[PDB]
């Protein structure tokens, strides 16, 4: 059986011509809707939100982790470096890697955020660290935004990634100064205009992290406080046949306006 909620995503997928994964957490009394809710999808940037929340973690024990100096070489430069050009032969610190990362969806910066964690592999470490048992990072900044169809690197479910977001941002998998700096960092993204923002009454409070790869690939994961009620978690991933697909931040959307009815 299905729900309501879970048939109009059907409609939306089935006239958008990709594949759709939603998971929403309502706080209020820990309900959730799901489509494709276990299902693997390419993360692309939206697995920085794991990589920037690993480093936190390390902070709590180290606690000047974030103000340390990261060089940054030519060398280092990828695909997509809107903050971290400004600092070649120069530095970043942690905190200013995780700003970049997150609110500018920075490849440069998420590949130091990953060296600082020891490899993709560091990051799959603190998510299962964190009860995070779907999550795995396996590549670093471009190829981890290669979404092909079927291949489970740099995967997770949407279920698992709400539930993680919502730990991370709204629970106790970090400490409170933390959790607070990466519900900052999200709030000020940048990146998220014509995403799950674009589906949401204006009033409401929204932080996330977008993600965009190939195969039009398009994703958001949202922290989200509606008026007058307990805040939720939204993920919506999306991603399509062809590999030259375009984007599609208006299915997002779409979906994020068929979740917040009756919210």
């Amino acid at each position: 059986q299905t729900s309501a909620v879970q048939q109009k995503l059907a409609a939306l997928e089935k006239s958008s011509g990709g594949r759709l994964g939603v998971a929403l957490i309502d706080t209020a009394d820990n309900t959730q809707v799901l489509y494709r809710g276990d299902e693997r999808f390419p993360m692309c940037g939206t697995s920085k939100v794991m990589a920037a929340a690993a480093v936190l973690k390390q902070s709590e024990t180290q606690k000047q982790l974030l103000n340390q100096p990261v060089e940054i070489k030519p060398a280092d430069l990828v695909n997509y470096n809107p903050i971290a050009e400004k600092h070649v032969n120069g530095t970043m610190t942690l905190a200013e890697l995780s700003a970049a990362a997150l609110q500018y969806s920075d490849n440069t910066a998420m590949n130091k955020l990953i060296a600082q964690l020891g490899g993709p592999g560091g990051v799959t470490a603190f998510a299962r660290a964190i009860g995070d048992e779907t999550f795995r990072l396996d590549r670093t900044e471009p190829t981890l935004n290669t979404a092909i169809p079927g291949d489970p690197r740099d995967t997770t479910t949407p279920r698992a990634m709400a539930q993680t977001l919502r730990q991370l941002t709204l629970g106790h998998a970090l400490g409170e100064t933390q959790r607070a700096q990466l519900v900052t960092w999200l709030k000020g993204n940048t990146t998220g205009a014509a995403s799950i923002r674009a589906g949401l009454p204006t009033s409401w409070t929204v932080g996330d992290k977008t993600g965009s790869g190939d195969y039009g690939t398009t994703n958001d994961i949202a922290v989200i406080w509606p008026q007058g009620r307990a805040p939720l978690v939204l993920v919506t991933y999306f991603t399509q046949p062809q590999q030259n697909a375009e984007s599609r931040r208006d299915v997002l959307a779409s979906a994020a306006r068929i979740i917040a009815e009756g919210l």
